[PDB]
């Protein structure tokens, strides 16, 4: 995987999350098993683990902070 499509897989796994169907349709454009098996070859829960954790907390914190519409 060239860093361009790795950046599209970074974008995919950030935006759509770990939904292998959405990712394998985005970067793979065919079969869910592509991104699933990809995850065992490029099995590195350091960089990508942090990408998903940051995706979680960034959206979640401001989503709660914007629902201050409550007395």
């Amino acid at each position: 995987w060239t860093e361009e499509e790795m950046g599209t897989a970074k974008k995919g796994l950030l935006e759509h999350g770990r939904n292998w169907s959405a990712i394998a349709r985005m970067v793979g454009s065919k079969t869910v098993s592509q991104c699933k098996n990809f995850y065992f070859n490029y099995k590195k829960r350091q960089n990508l683990d942090e990408i998903l954790q940051q995706h979680k907390l960034k959206m979640e914190k401001e989503r709660n902070a914007r629902r201050k519409k409550k007395k």
